């Protein structure tokens, strides 16, 4: 009662939506991406906040800490465990749902952009297409992905070998920090500003927008996908990948997809045909390219047709908010130093892949500028040495039918464990798994213990620095969730 009224004298009503509000369900499901986490058992928030002004923010969080109720903010919805709307246990918590600050303003002389945090990439992407066609942005592969938390924990896709993640090529940043007060990179100093850029979601304030430096492309790049089942020689295939992919110019990258005894490798290639040919002729060969699998596109076309395979439907595919596809979902990821032995990839694809509740492996290589990057001058330390990352997805479309692929998940990790990352087992940020760990909260904050346990996973050798950070930010761990940095204070 205290909390709301004080949100209703600083806001707009029809910003404010309790649990009775008739519009309350379909604001708290208008983003939720993972139908484990929409149904009526799940956790929800007390009231949600749509702000569609800074000022509306940062009146928000004055009122949160005087009413000590938290706020998780959201801004696409797509975190894989939902802690942008839902908490695990019963708690009073409130939304603040950043949708409707979804403004994206190009400079393309500069090669700069503003950015709201409620803008979907497929937004920011089609924005820099109008300026130019020969700038790009390397963040996400999923156009519905939010801005907010995709640059946060990081944020990677088919760029990422040429320009590394979406967090590095962030230039400055309009905050509201715990206390309510608005940041910019000059008033945050270099480590809230290190700090945010890569170091997870929520954990360091509210991010409102973001301003990037936009890169070049040219105005031809090309995809192919070309599959290879185990018959066709998939193995001594992706053997080889694992060893040649990392090592490529950062103009090619070659991503694989696997959902049985088949690997598909999809590439996009910073140029054309006719010089992709040679040089997949001379470094690849094994894989039998040829100028038939080319499909030749400009960079804005290259995002639908590398996520869903469509080629004809741009605004449609890059500008949707309907929210339509809303699998039940797990996830995990792992990351790779060292070859797979050959006998590895025979057990993944040929034994791992067809087992009841089996899910579809992503394998992204790494090296060239993404792996050029020092493990600390970031907070992402997945960089130098690794061969590739691993995403491990499984959806599934009845509420009944979780315990084959929760069961699947559980055990393919179990089993990749000897030929994985260890000490620690790293994992990227933004493919949360609350399953390596949650905090402990007592006296009301997350303890740092708790918190090394699946922080050293995400952030390596970076755990401590961004404890630290937080510590100065927000020494009482306002801005938190279950697996959020912990304060490390004196
Ligand atoms: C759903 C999904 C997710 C990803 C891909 C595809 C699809 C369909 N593919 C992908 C992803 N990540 C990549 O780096 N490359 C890819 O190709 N996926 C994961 C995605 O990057 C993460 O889920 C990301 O955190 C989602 O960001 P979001 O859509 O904005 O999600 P939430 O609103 O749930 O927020 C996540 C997390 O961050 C905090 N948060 C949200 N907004 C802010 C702001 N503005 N400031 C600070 N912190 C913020 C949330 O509280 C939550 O903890
Ligand atoms: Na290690
Ligand atoms: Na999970």
């Amino acid at each position: 009662e205290d909390f709301l009224g004080c949100l209703v004298k600083e806001i707009p009503p029809r910003l404010l939506y309790a649990k009775s509000s008739p519009a309350y369900p379909s604001v708290l499901g208008q983003t939720i991406r993972n139908s484990r986490w929409s149904s009526p058992d799940n956790v929800k928030p007390l009231y949600i906040i749509t702000p569609t002004q800074v000022s509306h923010i940062q009146s928000a969080v004055v009122c949160g800490r005087r009413h000590s109720v938290r706020i998780r903010v959201r801004s696409g919805g797509h975190d894989y465990e939902g802690l942008s709307y839902r908490s695990l246990q019963p708690e009073t918590f409130a939304v603040v749902d950043l949708n409707k600050m979804r403004a994206v303003w190009v400079d393309g002389k500069a090669r700069t952009a503003w950015v709201d945090s409620g803008a979907q990439l497929g937004e920011l992407y089609y924005a820099i297409y109008k300026a130019s066609p020969t700038l790009a942005f390397p963040a996400g592969v999923c156009p519905t992905i939010g801005v907010g938390g995709n640059f946060a924990g990081g944020g990677f896709g088919m760029l990422l070998r040429k320009y590394g993640i979406a967090a590095e090529n962030v230039i400055d940043v309009k905050l509201v920090d715990a206390n309510g007060k608005l940041h910019d990179k000059k008033s945050m100093g270099d480590d809230h500003f290190w700090a945010v850029r890569g170091g997870g979601g929520e954990s360091f304030g509210i991010v409102v927008a973001w301003q990037v430096k936009l890169l070049p492309v040219p105005p031809t790049v090309t995809i192919f996908k070309i599959s290879k089942t185990v018959s066709e020689g998939a193995v001594d295939i992706i053997n080889k990948w694992q060893v040649v992919a990392p090592q490529l110019p950062a103009d090619l990258m070659i991503r694989i997809i696997a959902q049985g005894p088949k690997a598909t490798f999809e590439a996009m290639y910073l140029g054309t045909c006719k010089t992709l040919t040679p040089l997949m002729s001379s470094k690849f060969p094994e894989l039998g390219m040829n100028p038939s699998h080319c499909n030749e596109m400009s960079w804005i076309q290259s995002i639908p047709f590398v996520h869903l395979g469509h080629r004809d439907a741009l605004e449609d595919d890059l500008l949707n908010r309907q929210n339509s596809f809303k699998p039940f979902a797990e996830y995990k990821s792992d990351y790779v130093y060292q070859p797979f032995p050959k006998t590895v990839w025979e057990q993944i694809l040929n034994t791992w892949l067809v087992k009841p509740g089996a899910g579809i492996m992503i394998f992204d290589p790494y090296g060239a500028t993404i792996s050029a990057t020092p493990e600390s001058a970031t907070p992402f330390p997945h960089r130098k040495g690794v061969l590739f990352n691993i995403q491990y997805v499984n959806y599934w479309f009845a509420p009944g039918a979780a315990a084959a692929p929760l069961s699947w998940s559980k055990d393919i990790y179990n089993y990749m464990e000897p030929y994985v990352s260890k000490n620690p087992r790293q994992a990227y940020a933004n493919y949360r798994d609350i399953d390596l760990g949650r905090n402990e909260v007592v006296n009301d904050v997350s303890t740092y213990a708790s918190g090394k346990v699946w922080g050293q996973k995400y952030f390596k050798g970076n755990f401590e620095r961004l404890a630290i950070t937080k510590g100065k930010v927000d020494p009482t761990d306002y801005f938190r969730n279950e697996q959020s940095i912990p304060p490390l204070i004196k």
